[PDB]
């Protein structure tokens, strides 16, 4: 098959360490340097402070009953406490799952119930959102003031680290549980393991020629939310492995970021497009000392490079299930190289990428559009308590099917062409086939299924399903449709059932939905 890889060579990546141990491995090389900088109040935590507090938190976690394997839900804006709680849970062998502090009480409750969260760490003001959920065993802990009977974070930071539990962690054990997007249906718990995250971090900042050339002499900005796996990984974990201080902004005033950048000598600035466009069009650029700016992480490309000639612009491409970094450009490697516009980078090192033909499942060559598939130790172990969904996303040969269409040119550069292609366009609605296939196969007389979109005069496309019912089964199309009908909102409903002997599949196992879609083009 046509396998594509990083333009960089592979590197050594430990396979026998817990995430925290890998990330703080070179602690000694910058023990006393700044690690966490609270932009809100100026507080500074040294690396030694963070490593010690982490072990103490592991002890406190055990003191209040949280144990290995237990889930800890973080409900905090980006902040020092978030980082200390994370490292603490890792040291304890617990799992952390995070949610946006601004979520609604209902989603917060769903997130907490779905993840089996035993502890919830948040701020006082958010206690109001979570009191209805806790009332229905999970313990609530606040970082600032502890309203009513809530626990206080200091119970963890002030605990005696001598009694932190002796724990044996397996690299395959889960440490992070971020929830997937709802692109394939319902948000799902993505199990990122110790080994998985160590690999992702290594891929980014390790080697004598790291894809990302960070170091303790840099200052990394953290204005993106830490609850999102991209920041938690690319900013927090990477910042730590490297020994770089992290400038944390719980909330930032857009428009005065240039001031922050100057005052703290930010060298790496990961920022969303809108904030980036703004500072780039600021008429006061030459009035600030931005001499420290080295990298800015994602038309506007041309102006950015024009307004910050001293800095370099880097590009990436990620997916939660992927760890989540899939690809990066080489613009900021110790040995830098340029990427052509439109490209999003090149597959991360220590991994393999493949482009597959949607209807045959065959490997495509360079310059040919297909679904992006990646394989390597950085991808998730799977979806929490959902092996069926897992085995239908990651084939038996280890390839993660991203669901995105793209191609790789002669320069080994990756170009994304279309996302969410699997979605069915029904009257302005987008229906995910995987969501319906799970309900479908759940039926006792159904062993396999595949849903696709059938063109309709009015609706554009209507969800249809190919079903392989068990031999002996006499279930009719109407019963199947009613069965699904009572389990989902009207627009997600199957309007046709087509029974067949078997669902078209590639040697891999990947069901070929595109193939079935083409089969019905006639109808």
């Amino acid at each position: 098959e046509f396998i594509f890889r990083s333009k960089l060579p592979d590197i050594y990546i430990p396979k026998n360490l817990p995430l925290h141990s890998y990330v703080l491995e070179n602690l000694s090389n910058h023990s006393s340097k700044p690690c966490l900088i609270n932009g809100a109040n100026g507080d500074v935590y040294t690396y030694a402070d963070v490593e010690l507090t982490a072990r103490r938190v592991a002890s406190g976690l055990n003191k209040i009953g949280i144990q290995q394997g237990d889930v800890i839900m973080l409900f905090l804006p980006s902040s020092p406490e978030f980082v200390l709680a994370f490292l603490g849970a890792s040291h304890r062998g617990a799992i952390i799952t995070a949610a946006n502090p601004f979520s609604t009480p209902a989603e917060l409750a769903k997130h907490a119930k779905a993840s089996r969260a035993k502890l919830l760490i948040t701020q006082a003001c958010y206690y109001e959102k979570v009191k209805d959920f806790a009332r229905e065993d999970v313990k609530v802990m606040c970082v600032d003031s502890a309203p009513d009977g809530c626990l206080h974070f200091s119970e963890l930071t002030q605990a005696d680290e001598n009694e932190a539990p002796q724990v044996d962690i397996s690299p395959d054990d889960v440490v992070a549980l971020p929830y997937s997007s709802g692109t394939t249906g319902l948000p799902k718990g993505v199990m990122l393991t110790h080994k998985g995250l160590i690999t992702s971090v290594a891929q980014q900042v390790d080697g004598d020629n790291p894809n990302l050339y960070f170091h303790s002499e840099d200052v990394i900005l953290c204005v993106l939310p830490m609850f999102h796996i991209y920041a938690l990984n690319s900013i927090m974990l990477c910042g730590l492995r490297v020994g770089a201080p992290i400038l944390i902004m719980p909330k930032f005033e857009i428009g005065s970021l240039l001031g922050l950048i100057e005052k703290y000598k930010v060298s790496i600035a990961p920022v969303v497009p809108p904030v980036m466009m703004s500072i780039a069009k600021s008429p006061d650029l030459d009035k600030h000392d931005l001499s420290s700016l080295r990298m800015i992480k994602s038309e506007l490309e041309d102006t950015v490079r024009a307004k910050f000639p001293q800095a370099r612009l880097g590009q990436g491409y990620g997916m939660t299930e992927a760890g989540p970094v899939l690809a990066m450009c080489l613009a900021f490697a110790k040995e830098p190289f340029d990427i052509k516009p439109g490209a999003c980078g090149t597959v991360v090192r220590n991994a393999e990428m493949k482009i597959v033909d949607p209807e045959t499942g065959a490997s495509l060559p360079r310059n040919q559009p297909g679904e992006i598939c990646i394989r390597g130790d950085q991808i998730m172990k799977g979806y929490l308590n959902d092996p069926e969904a897992t085995s239908r996303t990651i084939d038996k040969e280890g390839w993660l099917h991203t669901g995105d269409i793209g191609y790789i040119d002669d320069d080994d550069e990756l170009f994304i062409v279309d996302r969410l292609k699997e979605l069915i366009k029904y009257k302005g609605f987008q229906v995910a086939p995987a969501e319906l296939e799970a309900l479908l196969i759940a039926h006792p007389e159904i062993s396999d299924a595949a849903v696709v979109g059938l063109k309709d005069e009015d609706a554009g496309e209507v969800p249809v399903a190919f079903v392989v019912k068990s031999e002996k089964s006499q279930a009719t199309e109407d019963e199947i449709k009613q069965y699904i009908s009572k389990q989902v909102i009207f627009y997600k409903r199957i309007k046709r059932v087509f029974f067949i002997e078997a669902i078209p599949k590639a040697p891999s196992g990947k069901i070929l939905r595109k193939n079935l879609k083409e089969k019905l083009a006639g109808i």
